[PDB]
């Protein structure tokens, strides 16, 4: 991994950009000639191969986090997989040519980068990245970071450990599909229950749920069964708190949190991906892609429109970029 020839790295590239806050159908535009970000000393420049979309991308573009956002215009996209083309002078973990993946923004809602992953090149902190598992495609790898790390962190915060039961509210989405898998296959849960609509129950069971609950036909909080952990990925802590055992833990990723539930926002860390590497290599934990993925780089507005419908099963990925 010797330095790339310097004239081989472009200073402008194609990207999607918004210059004002609003709906993606209104504000998100393609720009054929946007600056490539200059790297800091603890960053690498990545040739982007694929990018995933997350709800945070559209909530951020609506201006929900404006008070702690970076300056507009913004190139959206948190999740990235691609190939290192340049390394900063303080970088030790990666070299030119490494295949890497991660969620660009250490603190999702505080100073996310101006130069996201929906571009041909992006700059990423060493600390947020991991080596791409060899058995995963770039589409599959791009799908993982924000959602898998959110799932992992929430389960750790809930103190999930071997033998305990957990209920997942929103089991079929980007995050919930990993909450199920991790709970069963990484945290050793004895029983994993999860909510989704009628046609998605079989998927939940396939991913590791012992009990798939159709929220369109019954209310989980009225079940007499109560859980050691409840992980809300929808935004219904009012009910979630009614499903937990005395002394158990309720976490949510969608506030506001009704005590005793807690709301957190993930911290993006490559070390979490590295910890999960063996489960990804063995296929014990798998990427989960929406059947509509991948969306070509020309179809980013449509990819966002589909994610904004709240119906995605697993991940919406953009490729090729
Ligand atoms: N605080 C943090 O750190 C983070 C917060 N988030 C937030 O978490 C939420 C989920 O994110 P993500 O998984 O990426 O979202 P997705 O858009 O991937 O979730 C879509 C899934 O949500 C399911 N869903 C919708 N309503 C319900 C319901 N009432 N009960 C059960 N399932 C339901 C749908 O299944 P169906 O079609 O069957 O309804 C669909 O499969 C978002 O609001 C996101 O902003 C995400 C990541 C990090
Ligand atoms: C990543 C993330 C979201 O999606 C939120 O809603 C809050 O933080």
């Amino acid at each position: 991994g010797a330095a790339a020839p310097s004239e081989s790295i472009p200073s402008v590239n194609k990207a999607w950009v918004y210059s004002e806050y609003g709906k993606t159908s209104d504000v998100l535009k393609f720009d054929p000639s946007v600056a490539v970000p200059e790297i800091k000393e603890d960053q690498v420049l990545i040739k982007v191969v694929a990018a995933s979309l997350n709800p945070v991308d559209f909530k951020r573009a609506l201006g929900y986090f404006k008070d702690t956002d970076s300056p507009l215009p913004t190139i959206p996209g948190y999740d990235v997989a691609g190939v290192v083309v340049k390394v900063g002078s303080q970088v030790t973990k990666f070299k030119v040519g490494d295949e890497v993946y991660g969620d660009l923004n250490e603190t999702a809602l505080v100073n996310p980068t101006r130069f996201g992953s929906l571009a041909e090149y992006t700059a990423a902190d060493e600390r947020v990245l991991a080596h791409k598992p060899k058995n995963l495609s770039f589409i599959e790898a791009a799908s993982l970071p924000l959602a898998i790390e959110t799932a992992h962190e929430g389960l750790e915060r809930a103190e999930l450990s071997a033998g305990k039961s957990v209920l997942v509210l929103g089991g079929a989405g980007g995050v919930g599909t990993h909450i199920i898998q991790l709970a069963k296959h990484v945290f050793g849960a004895s029983k994993v229950a999860a909510t989704a609509s009628t046609k998605k129950l079989d998927l939940l069971r396939t991913l590791g749920a012992d009990l798939a609950i159709d929220y369109t036909k019954e209310n989980f909080e009225d079940l007499p069964e109560k859980f050691d952990v409840v992980y809300d990925a929808v935004g219904e802590t009012d009910k979630a708190v009614k499903a937990v055992k005395e002394g158990g833990k309720v976490v949510t990723i969608v506030g506001p949190a009704t005590p005793p539930a807690i709301l957190f926002v993930l911290t993006s860390k490559g070390s979490v991906l590295e910890k999960l590497k063996p489960y990804l290599e063995s296929g014990k934990v798998k990427p989960v892609l929406d059947p509509t993925s991948p969306y070509p780089f020309t179809k980013v507005v449509e990819a966002f429109g589909y994610l904004e419908s709240s119906r995605a099963t697993g991940k919406v990925v953009v490729y090729p970029i």
